[PDB]
């Protein structure tokens, strides 16, 4: 039962990512790696023409992905937009990936995966692992976006739908979906070009009552790395 | 341009639903045919237990459908919510459908059609129709929903994804995306039992450049009629 109002902004719990950052305002040094914790999040900032490698380390973890204008969280990468301007479900590499005003704010270079992905299904949170028969705060994406971005301190105004990474998430003839662990293997990469000065955000999803995360229903950590802009 | 923060509640552009509500707070008389018009939204206000019967008056038409919570537009149904929530990409009557908390919002009550409906597109923009070649200002959902929230003196913070009604844009073997004219007949509706005090938006599709309100391209109106809550 529901007694105040909802609040985009407003994490149900903590986890280091309400302290911890990747590096200073998210900038990302040129020959680094950097690592998402299992079960957390953190936040991005990527200047227009760099790239950032997305890495599933482990090999059957989600990531669930997030891009917001830089100065602008109203203007984000928007799955419902992205649908019908490539006219298809999920982004292949070669495909740019547009903001809530149909521009293009990344494109997807490069996945080294079988290429399945999802787009249709909402970042978790604690209403969902509540209704997963779970006892107590549990680890949540949308908790993970709100720490992510306050720890930049920024303040979303919407949570949008995730670009789930790796999710396996099928739908069949008739309209049903099924919760399937991923087909994406150990070190696995995605690459996504910024095509405007952007915040990423990026949360290692933490379902363990279902094998999206692998079989094991073990969660695990990403690695991150950022291209700078072609010379 | 795109050099001012998006904002959710600001029109584009204006048509009558600017100004002209169906009844007085959007509150309908129970039993009385209403109608939102061609190319227009309006907003309805629905205590919960109410419901609300959509009639796709001609056939063919799409009616872009949002509700928020009363009192807060931050919670609203939710397509990415709805398919977890479900298992499925659609709803159905019998489908309790849910808010952005996972929530009861409304119960899917009734569908006369063969059960089409699209989850996965956003509401047409100004944006859309510029890409579709459109040379100026042209009716579009979005605008239509922030008019008619504007309307009742409400304002949006997101534009959610709407629940497109009976609108055919199935995904196919493989992935792709088809628009398609809707599998609707004459006289065809639905209806929503409210299962929190909301108010509802409907949206006539103003959609012209393709055939998603009939291979014919003509948009048109629909109507609506509310039924009393039950003892
Ligand atoms: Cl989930
Ligand atoms: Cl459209
Ligand atoms: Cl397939
Ligand atoms: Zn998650
Ligand atoms: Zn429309």
């Amino acid at each position: 039962s529901f007694d105040r109002p909802f609040e985009a902004a407003r994490p149900d719990g903590e986890n280091p990512s309400a302290h911890e950052t990747l590096a200073e305002g998210g900038r990302l040094r040129p020959e680094a790696t950097y690592t998402i914790p299992a079960r957390q999040g953190r936040a991005i900032r990527m200047a227009q023409g760099e790239a950032l490698m997305v890495i599933n380390r482990d090999g059957s973890q989600i990531g669930d992905f997030w891009a917001f204008v830089e100065g602008d969280c109203g203007e984000y990468l928007s799955m419902e937009h992205l649908r019908p301007t490539l006219r298809r479900v999920s982004p292949r590499p070669g495909d740019v990936l547009v903001s809530n005003r149909r521009r293009p704010i990344l494109t997807l270079l490069e996945d080294s995966s079988p290429g399945v992905h999802d787009t249709l299904v909402a970042s978790c949170d604690v209403h969902r692992y509540a209704q997963l028969g779970h006892e107590g705060y549990h680890d949540n994406c949308t908790d993970n976006l709100r720490m992510a971005l306050g720890a930049l301190g920024l303040r979303p105004t919407t949570v949008p739908c995730p670009l789930n990474l790796w999710m396996n998430t099928p739908v069949v003839e008739g309209g049903a979906m099924e919760w399937r662990p991923p087909v994406s293997r150990r070190g696995d990469h995605v690459l996504f070009r910024a095509e405007l000065d952007v915040v990423v955000v990026i949360s290692c999803c933490p379902m363990d009552l279902l094998p999206i995360n692998g079989e094991e229903a073990q969660p695990r950590a990403l690695d991150v790395r950022l291209r700078p802009r072609p010379a």
